[PDB]
C-alpha cells in the first residue's frame, strides 16, 4: 500500500476508473487515512462485464482440471498473502486479531475447497421411457457471475462466492463494499499473481446504486450472488428480473439462542456470550435474540452478564488478545444508540453497558424486553442484545420464530427429544444443537428462509447457484409420427 | 355448464357472483359459465393453502404418496372426459389430446413414485465430534400459473410434483382453459385430499394471479406462459423474496444435415414444427438445412406439410390439425407472414385462413431479420434456412434470444455431439424432435426461455429447500473473553 | 400338493422325488413338496439365462409395470400369506400380518425405484471427451432365503433384484416350502415373462449349491446361518460370482439410568422375544445400567410372565408360537444348559414341550456362556448389568456379531457417543433393534454379512456400473516415437 | 539414486527393517539381468506384525476428521512431486518400461494422489424419508479397517498407489505387499509415505512371496478387505481364502478386450491407434487392445497400415534414450509364454504377418491373421506382444467375435456412425468401453473394472470409496409407542 495505488483489475490490468475520481478510505478504528480507492462508475463496470464476457467461453471450455490448477496456484498465492489480508482486515474492517485470523484460516479452507470439488460436479444418467434412448444430463456453467460483498467478512464472504464460481467454469465481476475496498482489491493482488487468464476475474470498487446496479442489470450478466441487506436484496432481485438472471441472496438474521433448563448454565453462558458479540455482533449469523427457560434465568443472565464484564474493547491493533474492536462506521453507532434509546423508553432494563466513543460501542444487554421492542423487530447488526425469559419449549420456539428472519438458529440442551423437536419448529435455514448460531464451514449449504434470503453457498451448493441441468438424448431407432395421419 | 372455484375443500362461487361465458375455438358455441374470480377470491385460497400446511407437510411422505395413488386412480376413471375438454376448449386433435392424457398419467405416477425418495445427505464434518446433515424441507404454499396449450399436462406435472414434497397448492389455469383447470379440481376432490391442499381459483391473470405472485404467505410461483409476463411475475416476486420456476417458451432449432435420410427428416421436421399448430413451447419453430440436401428436404417436407389434413376435431380420430386458441393468434400469425412476404420470404404454401383456423405458411429466402426469426411463432409459421456448412448451422441456431430445446439431424457423432455442445440450450436432442419430453427429466431453458427445471426430483429440488443441522458432542473453549 | 416353477411352467421335480412337510404346531400334515435335485435347478437357471438380455432391455417403466401387477396380485392373496405362515412357519397373527403389510411395501417400494437408478455424467480430464457411467443388471441371480420371516426376506430379494432387470432362480428354505409356491403362485398370476422368475423347491446342500456353484450365475443374495454364508462365499469364487450375506447377528439393547424404566422393559420385552426371538435383528443381549437394573430386570420379568404361549391358530392374541422344529428347542436346552452350569441366575422359563418354549431369562451371566457367545435364535436371553457408558460399549461389542443394536436414553451426548462407538451396520436409538423399512440400507459387519438391501442398496447389489466414454478428437501417439 | 546411499526394507509401524529371519532376494533388471538391489524375503511374522501394526493405528486414524487425512494425503503428492525422478528410473530398470511408458505412469500417479486427496472431505452419506412418524432417518459412511493391498508388476507404481491413496483417504489402514518383480518401486512408495509422516502403523510394506505374505494378509482375522490386482486364476484363490473371515474383496484380473474396427474409419489413424493400443508397454497392459476385430471393406487396408507401423517400432535397452518405444519383458518365463502363444498359432495355421523374434527378456511383436477361436490368442489372456486380427463381415459379426472371450474388461470400437457406435457400445459385454479411443482410457476418478472373469468391483475416485467403506443406517424415534406383545396390556 505504501508502494502501490490501490486500483481496478480489468481484463488483466490494474488500472485508475476512467473519470479518474477517487475517494479516501479510513480506519474506523481511528480515523487515519488508508488509502485513495476508485470512485468507479457505469463505464467501468460495463468495461469488466464485456472482459468477463469476452473471457467466458474459453474458461468454461478447458477441463475442470485446469480451472482447479489455476484454484490451487490461487491457494498457494493466500498462503503467502496471509499477513497482508489479517492487517487490512484489522485496519479497513476493525476486526480483531482473534477475528481476522479465523476469517484467513477460513479463507484458506474456501478456496482449497473450490479447487478440491471442480473436477467432481457431477450430472445424471437417465432411465428412458423410451426404447433405443439414451438419455442423460450434464453441467453447464451460467456465465458472467456478478459479485457484491458485505463490509463484516469482506474477505471470507468473497472467496467463498468467487473461488467456488470460478471453479465451475464461470468468470466474475466482484464489486467489495465501500467500506471494504482495499480487502477487494488485494483479492485481485492474489487472483493476478495466480495468472488467470485476462477477464476470467474483475474487480470494480465503487458505489452500490451505480456500479452494483450496473452489474444487476446488464444483459451479459447469467447471475449476481449477493451478501447483504435484506432491503438490497429485494431491490437487487426486481432489477435482476429484467434481463431474467437467477440470484443468490444471503440477507442477514436474528437468529434465536434458546437456552434449555437442563443445561450446564455456566458453559450456556460462555457459549451465549461468544455467539452473541463476536465481531462486535456484526455477524449475519450472530445470536441476535437469546431465548432462556425461566428454571434458569436467574443464574443465567447473572452469569453472562458476569463473561460480558470481562470483554476487553480496544484498538484492535493493540496485542492478539483484545476481545472487541469498533463498528464500521458513525452510521451504525447511531443505529444501536436508537436501538438501546429505543429499549429504555420501553421500559427495557439494561444490565449493563450503554457507551459509545467514535466508532467504538460496547455490549449492551437487555431484559424485560416485549415484541414490540425494536431489538426484537429488526436484525440488530451490533453489540446490543436482548434475553427473553420463557416459561416452557412451546414458548421458546413462539418467541423463536417471532421473527421475519430465518438464517440460523441454536438450541442448548442434553435431551435428545427437545432438541430435536426445537430444531424441527424453529423455522430456519440452519440449526445447531449445542453449538454456536454461527458455525459455518466450507461445505455446507449455508443460506436462509423467509427475509433472510433465498439460495445456499459452499462447496456444491455453489455450484448448484452458478451452474444448470442441461438434457440432452440420442435417438437410435427410427419411428413412425402421427402427422400426416394419412401416411 | 356451471364451472366453480375449490377453495378449502368446497366448490364456490367467486364472492362477487361474477361470471363469463366461455366459447368453442373450433365453432364458437357456448361450452360453459366460468368465474371471473378477484383478489378476495386469491386471498381465500391463499390463506386456506397455508392453514393447511403444516398438517400437509408433517406427515410421512409415504401418505402423500397414496393420496398421489388416489389421485391417479381417479385420473384413470376420468380420461374420456379430460380429452374431451381438451378437444372442445382447447382446440387439440384426438391424437394429440389422447397423447397429452398418457402423459398426465405418467406424470401423476412420476410424482407418487418419487415422494417416499427424496434425499437430504450425511456430510464429512471438519469439526471433531460433531455430527452434520442436510434436511430436505417444503418451501410452503406454491402459486401454479399455466397456459393454455398443454394445460393438462403441464398443470399436471406442475401440481403434482410439487404436492409430492409436501407443498400446499394455489392453481390459477389459463383464462382460455378454465375448464381443464375446473376438472383437475374435481379430480383432486374425488382422491380425498385434505381441505386446502390444493385449491382452484378461475379468474384474470392480471387479477387473480398478481395476488399469488404478490401474497406474503405464498413461497413460491411455478409459471409457464410468455417471457414477458415471466420477466413481471419475476419482478413482482422480488417483493416478499419468493422464489419461481419459470418456463417462458422456445425458438428451437431443428437442425439437418447432408447425411440423412432426406424423407425421413422431412416426415420428422414436420411433426416436430406444426404438432398442435405449432402452439408448443419446444416446437421446432426454426428449420435449418444443409445446403447438399436442402433442395430435396424442401420439396419433401412442402409435401407432407401438403398432406396435412385441419379440420374440426371433433370430427373423428385422423384429423391432424385443429384451431388455434383464438382469433388474437390468427391476427398474430397473419402479421408474421405480412412481415416475412415484406421482407421478400417466398411463400412455399400455406397462408389461408378462416375463423380460428390457419393452414401452415412455409417461408424460404428468409433471413435475420424476419419476424418469424427474431421472435417466438407459437403458430403454424415456418421458416426453412439453408446454410452452407456446420459452422453456419450452429451460428443461426444460436442467433435467438430464446433457448429452450434443440435437435439435430445426423449419422454422424462427430457432428453430432459437436453441435450439440455448441447450441445453447437447456435441452438438446440428436435424432428426435425437438419437443421430446419425459415425466422425470430436466425439463426448462436458458436465455430468455426461463430458469429452473421441472420433472420428477427437478420439480423437487425447485419448491423445497436445503437444513444444514448439527450436533456437537464436545464442550470447548471459545475465544472470547480472552480474559477468561 | 405345491411345485416347482419353471420357465412359465408349474411342475414336479425331475426325478418326481417328494417330501412332507408337517406343522411345528402339532406335527399334522400340511403339504407334499418338492425334493428337487441338481437337474432341476440346472433347468431353473438355463430359463433365466434364456429370458435374460429381453427382460433386462425393456425400459425401466414396463418392468415397473409388471411389478405394480404383483402388488395388485398380492393384495388379493394376503390371507393366503397369513394362514401358511402361521401354520408353516409357526407365527401369530400379529407376527404374520406385520410381515404381509411390510411385504406390500416391499413390493411397491421396488416398482416405485424402477424407473429411477441413475448412472453418472463425470468431468473428463481430457478435452473433447464426453465421460458417463451407466447401471447395468448382473444377470441370473439366485436367492436363497430362511424359514424365520420367509415371505418379507424373500420379497425383499426378488422384487428389488427383478426391478433392474436381473431374472432370478429361488430357493426357499426347506422348512417353509408352501410360502415359496405361493409367492411363484402371485408372479404368474401376475403374467411375468416366462423364465424371469423361477421357483425349485431342496435341499441347500443340493439345490442350492448347484445355484452357487453354476457358471451362468452372475450373482447370490443369501440370509441365514454365518457357517452357510461362508461356505456359500467360498463356493461363490469358483466363478467369481458376487454375493450379498446377511447372516443374523447378536445385537446389543443398551439400556441406561435416564429412561422410562417401565417403558424400557416393554420394549425389551417385545424387542427381545417377538417371534420367539426367532430374529437376525432381535434384541438378544440386554445390557443394563447398574442404576436401574434392579427395577428393570423387575418389570422385564413381570412382562415376560405376561406373555400368551399358545397355538398360533387360535386366535389373534398370541404372543407366541412354537420354534420352527424339534432341532431348535434342543439347542436352546444347550443353551439353557450352559448357562446354568456357568453360574446363571434363571429368573423365569424354560419349560419346554413339542416345538414349543418358555422364554427363559437369566442374570448373573459372565462373558464365557454362550448365550453370550453366539447367536440365540430363539427365546432365551440373558440381562447383563454395567456400571457405566464405557462398560455398555465394551459388553456390546464384545460378539463377533454386529447386525443392528440399540440405546435407550434421553440424554443426546450419550445416545450418540454410543451410538458411535457400537460396531454394529445398523443402529437404533429410543427403539427397537429389529427396525426395518423397505427403503434402507439393510446388513451387517463383522460375522453378520457383507453388503446391504432395501431400495437403491439392494440396487446397488444387483448391477454394475459401466464407463463409456466418447472422444470427439484426432490425436498423436507416443509409439512409434519415430513418427 | 544409485542402485547400488540402495538398502530396501520392509515399513512396518513407522520404521524400516529387515525381515524377522533376515532372509533375502536380489532383485535384477530385466534389460540385461544386472543386479538392482537385495530386497526382503519376508514371512508370515513380517505379515502378522504389519497387521497388527495396522489394526492398532485404525482407531486413531478412522477418527480424526477427513481434513485431516487429506492434509496427510496433500504432504504425500508434494513429496511424490520432490521424487518423480527417482521413481521413474525404477519403474524402467526394474520394471523394462520406455522413458514414455515411465513419464505416463509417474504423470498419473501424482494425479491419483492428488484425486485421493480432493475427495476425502466430500464422501456423503444420505438423509432419508421415513416411513414412521417422528423418526429421523439417515445414513453415515464408515471405514472398513484394514485394507490388504496386493499388486501387480506391469504398472506398479500408478496401480498401487490408485489403490493406497484412496483407500487411506476414507480412514483405513494399509498392508501392502508389491509384486516381486518390482519389490523398489514399492519401497520407493513407502519412503514417500514416510517423508511425509503419516502416523506409525497407517502404512505398511512388506515384501515377500504372494502365497507366502500376500496369503496370510488374505486369511488373517483383523484384515477386512483385500483389494488386488494380478491374474485371474490368482484372484479366484484369493476370494476363497478370503471367505473364511468374510472380508470383502475388490478383484481387477485383466482382459481380453476388443478393439473393434468398421469401415467407415480414417483406415491410417485406425492403424496408428490400434498399434498404440495393441503393444503400449509390449502389450503388458491389462486393457491392451490384445483381440483387433476389422471389418473386411478395409481389412486389407488396414492389416498393410498396421504391419507398417508395427515395423516401425524401435525394440531397444529403455535406459538407452527417451524415444525408445518397447523395453524388454518383465522376465525369462514371460518371453516362454509368449513363444508358446507364437508356436500355437503357426502350428495351427495362423499367418504369421511380422515378428516372432525374441533375444533375451525383449520380445518382438508378432501379428497373426487367418487365426480362428480355438487359437490359443484367442481363448487366453495374451499378457505380451502377440496379436491376432480377425476379419468380420459385419457389425453383428464383430460382437460375436468381441464377447467370445471369458474376459470382459474394457473394449473401444473405431466409426463415425453415431448408431453402429452406440449399438456395439451397448453389446459388447465389458466394465468399460470407448468409442473412437484406446481400450486403455483410464482416469483418476472414473469407475475402472471389469465384468465376467475379469474381476469384481470398480476402483477411481468415489468408487474406490464404495470398496473400502459400509453404509451405516442409524434412526431417532422420538415419541413412544404401544408395543403388540403381550397382546394382554
Ligand atoms: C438368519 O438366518 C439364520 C437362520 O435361518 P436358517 O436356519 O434358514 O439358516 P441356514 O441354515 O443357513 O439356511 C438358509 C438357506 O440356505 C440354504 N442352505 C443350506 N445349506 C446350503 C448350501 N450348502 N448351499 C446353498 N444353500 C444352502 C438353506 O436350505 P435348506 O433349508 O435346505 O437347508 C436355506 O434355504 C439366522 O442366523 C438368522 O440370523
Ligand atoms: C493383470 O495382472 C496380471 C499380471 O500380474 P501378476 O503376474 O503380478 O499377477 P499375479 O501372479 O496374480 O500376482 C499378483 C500379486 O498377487 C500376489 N500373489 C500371488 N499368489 C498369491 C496368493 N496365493 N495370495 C496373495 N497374493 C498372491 C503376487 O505376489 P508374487 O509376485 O510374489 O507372486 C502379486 O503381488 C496380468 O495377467 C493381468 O491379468
Amino acid at each position: 500500500l505504501n508502494i502501490m495505488k490501490v486500483a481496478n483489475y480489468i481484463n488483466g490490468e490494474f488500472k485508475e476508473p476512467s473519470t479518474g475520481a477517487f475517494q479516501v478510505k479510513t480506519s474506523p478504528v481511528d480515523g487515519s487515512k488508508i488509502a485513495e480507492v476508485p470512485r468507479s462508475g457505469r463505464e467501468d463496470a460495463r468495461e469488466a462485464i464485456d472482459s468477463a464476457f469476452e473471457a467466458l467461453k474459453a474458461w468454461a471450455n478447458i477441463p475442470a482440471i485446469r480451472r482447479a490448477e489455476y484454484l490451487y496456484k490461487m491457494l498457494e498465492v493466500f498462503r503467502q498473502m496471509k499477513e497482508d489480508f489479517m492487517k487490512i482486515l484489522t485496519v479497513e474492517g476493525g476486526g480483531t486479531y482473534r477475528k481476522v485470523w479465523g476469517e484467513v484460516v477460513f479463507t484458506e479452507r474456501l478456496i482449497q475447497n473450490a479447487a478440491e470439488l471442480a473436477r467432481h460436479y457431477q450430472g445424471r444418467v437417465l432411465q428412458s421411457d423410451s426404447e433405443s434412448t439414451i438419455s442423460v444430463v450434464f453441467k453447464r456453467s451460467k456465465g458472467v457471475v456478478g459479485v457484491i460483498t458485505p463490509w463484516n467478512y469482506p474477505l471470507s464472504i468473497s472467496m467463498k462466492k468467487i473461488a467456488h464460481t470460478l471453479a465451475v467454469g464461470n468468470t466474475v465481476v466482484y464489486k467489495p463494499a465501500s467500506d471494504t475496498p482495499v480487502t477487494g482489491w488485494l483479492i485481485a493482488q492474489m487472483v493476478a499473481k495466480a495468472g488467470l487468464p485476462k477477464g476470467v476475474f474483475n474487480l470494480v470498487i465503487g458505489p452500490g446504486p451505480v456500479v452494483g446496479e450496473e452489474i444487476v442489470t446488464h444483459k451479459r450478466v447469467a447471475h449476481v450472488t449477493f451478501t447483504g441487506e435484506s432491503s438490497t436484496g429485494r431491490e437487487i432481485a426486481a432489477k435482476a428480473a429484467g434481463t431474467l438472471k437467477t440470484v443468490t441472496l444471503e440477507l442477514g438474521g436474528s437468529d434465536p439462542l434458546i437456552i434449555l433448563d437442563d443445561v450446564d448454565v455456566d458453559y450456556a453462558a460462555r457459549l451465549a456470550v461468544f455467539a452473541s458479540l463476536f465481531h462486535q455482533g456484526q455477524i449475519c449469523t450472530s445470536a441476535k435474540r437469546i431465548i432462556v427457560h425461566k428454571a434458569v434465568a436467574d443464574k443465567f443472565i447473572e452469569r453472562y452478564v458476569h463473561y460480558v464484564k470481562m470483554l476487553r474493547i480496544d484498538d484492535p491493533r493493540k496485542d492478539e488478545k483484545v476481545d472487541l474492536g469498533p463498528l464500521i462506521n458513525e452510521r451504525q453507532v447511531a443505529l444501536m444508540k436508537e436501538f438501546v434509546d429505543d429499549a429504555v423508553s420501553r421500559g427495557g432494563r439494561l444490565l449493563i453497558g450503554g457507551r459509545s466513543w467514535g466508532n467504538f460501542f460496547e455490549p449492551a444487554i437487555f431484559v424485560d424486553v416485549d415484541r414490540n421492542f425494536r431489538i426484537m423487530r429488526e436484525e440488530v447488526f451490533g453489540p446490543v442484545r436482548p434475553i427473553v425469559v420463557v416459561e416452557n419449549d412451546d414458548q421458546a420456539v413462539e418467541v423463536a420464530n417471532d421473527t421475519d428472519y430465518g438464517l440460523s438458529g441454536a438450541v442448548l440442551t442434553n435431551n435428545v427429544n427437545r432438541a430435536f423437536r426445537i430444531a424441527e419448529a424453529v423455522e430456519s435455514g440452519m440449526f445447531h444443537i449445542n453449538d454456536v448460531t454461527f458455525l459455518e464451514e466450507s461445505h455446507v449449504p449455508f443460506g436462509g428462509i423467509k427475509a433472510s434470503g433465498v439460495g445456499r453457498e459452499g462447496g456444491e451448493w455453489s455450484f448448484h447457484e452458478t451452474t444448470y441441468d442441461r438434457w440432452v438424448t440420442v435417438t437410435l431407432r427410427t419411428r413412425r409420427f402421427p402427422i400426416p395421419s394419412a401416411l
